[PDB]
């Protein structure tokens, strides 16, 4: 009967409360996804339980063992009944479980230190001073993968060989790697993100260009879920009321420290 | 064996050729929609008819009589298999009729005749000189009529019982409106259209403010139709090859003149 749903510490979706030591159950985290979760289960009428994916990873085919990781892999194996994170809508996602319509628009973006002289993918792509990366396990990394477009391609073909590697396992170690490389290091991450990190201390990060693609976030749920309708029109009411754009702002702006 | 697709004369997305008087079939029409139409078929191994709507209307519910109209209502009640159009994907008409991710991401948007004393939709709200609609028996009308945001409601207050009426039966109609009533009528549309236009002679029309929300245009099915799988996966293999963005900035090329 409760509903358990798979998300990922990554701020500000989800992060643990100050006083998270001595609290329990979901009380013990707070967020974009922690409120939105809360406005689902309210409109769907269920009992849930917030849990963080084991593995820290969004979700990935492994070529080799052919295993699906992170919350897309907790839903294909039948481990959470549904995904409440920053989680990208894609083709090969689509193909093992179900999305909800977007609850979020946004897309690939350039992430660099400031004074960084930097404007676009195109200056990446026909430079070797700066290296660049992005996140392991993630729909960044198979976007670059999989890209056919000229300056795309030759990014990827840099990036899978470059060494030491310029992939991160979490968003932060790539924030901290911009922020400690004095403008060596560019991060490829999506366009929210970018936005949020820039409006943290120290203040030392902005997103430079326009964005690569144009893609959205769903909640997920396990293919042919008895959820997934229900939770599918709650994400269109929950925008048509406004309620997106308000924890936007909430966590975002209200929140910022710049 | 043939797929009857629904869809409406609104440039860019379904125009009529030059010389369309000696052509037949989908050879008679060009656009944005009509490539994307294309393109969907090949992925999905189907034939297809275009046909224009024949009450040049988007969809909604009649209050009254409680019928649909415009492309939704011919998927409601047989008369087509699919709707490719800028129809916005929305909670009431998710709940009669099936939607494909996004192909397209947008938000409502104000359009006023260059030199207007207006830069949001509070400004509108505050004020009673210029008067302000938005077209008929389409999902902006309806956001207004629903929105309890105390702007857009004080908004929506105002426009239904101004007069003559605000409202409008084409797209058309309300930018022709602008342009002649010398700064005294602002339109209410969604942001690519206002965009497309704002690029186009007589260029005195523009865009102002931020979008008022966000949302995407998908392809429409009826409901529980075989169609629908397949034409959502092609959507999403569509836009991750890069060729919606190519149709994007095909049909709305800076075109030569502003
Ligand atoms: C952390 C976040 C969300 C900013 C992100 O930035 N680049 C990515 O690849 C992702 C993960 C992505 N949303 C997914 O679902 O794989
Ligand atoms: C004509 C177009 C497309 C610019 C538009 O702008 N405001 C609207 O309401 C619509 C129609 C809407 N997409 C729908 O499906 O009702």
């Amino acid at each position: 009967k409760t509903v358990v749903v798979t998300t990922i510490l990554e701020s500000p979706y989800v992060m643990m409360k100050k006083n998270h030591e001595m609290l329990e159950g979901n009380e013990r985290y707070e967020g974009y996804c922690v409120d939105l979760a809360a406005e689902i289960a309210k409109h769907c009428g269920f009992k849930y339980k917030l849990t963080i994916v084991g593995d820290g990873k969004y979700g990935a085919r492994d070529a080799d063992t052919k295993i699906w990781n992170g919350m897309v892999g907790e839903l294909v194996y039948g481990k959470a009944d549904i995904a409440i994170a920053p989680l990208t809508i894609t083709l090969v996602r689509e193909e093992v479980i179900d999305f909800s319509k977007p609850f979020m628009s946004l897309g690939i973006s350039i992430m660099i230190k400031k004074g960084t002289p930097i404007e676009s993918a195109e200056d990446l792509s026909k430079q070797t001073e700066i290296a660049y990366g992005t996140l392991d396990s993630g729909s960044t990394k198979e976007f670059f993968r999989r890209s056919k477009i000229a300056v795309f391609d030759k990014m990827w073909t840099y990036m899978r060989s470059a060494e030491p590697s310029v992939f991160v396992r979490t968003t932060a170690e790539g924030v901290a790697r911009v922020r400690k490389s004095k403008g060596k290091y560019a991060y490829l991450l999506e366009s929210t993100m970018n936005e949020y990190i820039e409006q943290r201390k120290p203040c030392d990060t902005m997103k430079v260009g326009g964005n690569l693609d144009s893609k959205g976030y769903g909640i997920a749920t396990p293919k042919g879920s008895s959820l997934g309708n229900a939770v599918n029109l709650a994400v269109l009411k929950l925008n048509e009321q406004g309620l997106l754009d308000k924890l936007k702002n909430k966590w975002w702006y209200d929140k910022g420290e710049c």
